[PDB]
């Protein structure tokens, strides 16, 4: 079992410490890809987390085909939303999406099944 320290802030963190943050979309890339079911996830250093399974895929509409979106998101947007949410974010940056990793963790601590 790995462990691995994510800086998050205090406005994401908090729905990862209400729970509604289960699934983790966000680039691949070395790292955190390589995370694991087993691993642990420490949220902003204070807040572990286990892996509850780790799946790779493509195309943001896979992940929301297989993860949904109130999930991944707390805003709980709309499958239309979610795709300019996820083409919106750094506009000046803008180039066409890529990396789509379903991370899914469960917060250690709270009561669950």
């Amino acid at each position: 079992m790995k462990v691995y320290r994510l800086y998050l802030k205090d406005e994401y963190l908090e729905m990862v410490k209400s729970g509604k943050k289960r699934i983790e979309v966000r680039v691949a890339y070395p790292q955190l890809k390589d995370i694991k079911r087993g691993d642990k996830i420490i949220f902003n250093d204070l807040i572990p987390a286990e892996v509850v399974e780790v799946k790779k895929y493509e195309t943001f509409r896979q992940v929301l085909r297989e993860e949904p979106i109130d999930k991944i998101f707390p805003d709980k947007p709309s499958f239309e939303k979610a795709l300019k949410r996820f083409h919106n974010m750094y506009p000046k940056w803008k180039e066409y999406r890529y990396g789509v990793l379903a991370i899914k963790f469960r917060v250690l601590g709270r009561d669950k099944e």
